[PDB]
């Protein structure tokens, strides 16, 4: 089956930083990826995610609000998923901390669900620090797991015809036992979402 | 079953190095690190690799084995916290390059078994990236359907020493042509017993 996510060799240019292809599960597609955010990009968008202040306009987690940053990066993003920015749900920033876990799930939704419409069809984490001990994002049916490093991602797609391949890629984030984990997903749609 | 490899949590702090951890794949334990050795400390292993100089002792495949020395022996220690076996274990460090146009056929690092060189058998590999491949090079584990790619710095983990031996023969591997550039790596093999 073909993927969404098409890129040969070891490097994705994108128009301002070089994404670094460091392995790749096959089917279903996981690919880990280096070098995707600056370390001060990932201060940014934690410090940008605590605080409260927002732009004014005329008239767990959370999804962060649209700045010059925060466009920036979606642009890079829209690179790496060959997907456009206008198909993501924009960056939504998670952190969970010591004695915490993320259970199981797959990220898209039910065929009998309301917004299987216009469903989910990949995924982007951000790892946006260094978490000192756990953390690791898994997947349980492939006995792969992704550990947490600043500046690295894990790319994943379900958009399969066999959806047996699409069950595949339930996951989740283990529990942290040392320290505390943020994250940046960036979860794309078929179509626009806006 | 338990792994020789026994690392919990993101990092391994060696006696000289934080490597980092960055992907596992639990059966067999296949382990991508990070930070394994310094720009510096690649570069130094491929001129050494290049130099038919050679010390001379008493008594006298492809690529070749560096002759120990400061640089090999400290690599030697840092691997050797890696990978939870002492450095007498070790081989010694090879080093492989392979360039444009050409690849490494798909094989296990271990001895065929009741064979002789299984007497002493291979227990587990690391493979440490000494460049940056412009394109192609990847490490393969075809019944696995995974790759690790090179970067310079890094390593790949993986061990083959389960009771199941099934799964020692999932850790087949090769590594895939070069298409552009070309392609360095070192290589440390460790035997079940002392080698040095
Ligand atoms: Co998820
Ligand atoms: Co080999």
């Amino acid at each position: 089956e073909q993927t969404i996510f098409d890129h040969k060799g070891n490097v994705i240019k994108t128009e301002d930083r070089e994404i670094q292809i460091i392995s790749k599960f096959e089917e279903p597609l996981i690919v880990v990826l280096g070098n995707v955010l600056s370390d001060e990009e990932c201060d940014e968008l934690i410090e940008l995610s605590k605080s409260k202040l927002a732009r004014s306009k005329v008239g767990s987690g959370a999804f962060l609000d649209d700045n010059e940053l925060t466009a920036k990066i979606e642009k890079r993003i829209s690179s790496i998923m060959n997907v456009p920015a206008s198909h993501g749900e924009g960056l939504h920033i998670l952190n969970y901390e010591v004695d915490q876990q993320y259970k199981a799930h797959y990220d898209y939704f039910a065929e009998h669900s309301r917004s299987a419409a216009n469903n989910r069809i990949s995924t982007l984490v951000m790892y946006l620090n260094d978490v000192e001990e756990g953390g690791e994002t898994f997947f349980p049916k492939l006995n792969l797991s992704v550990h947490p490093r600043k500046g690295m991602a894990v790319y994943f797609e379900y958009f399969y015809q066999d959806q047996s391949l699409n069950e595949l890629t339930l996951h989740g984030g283990a529990p942290v036992t040392k320290g505390e984990k943020w994250i940046a997903t960036q979860w794309v749609r078929r179509g626009t979402y806006k």
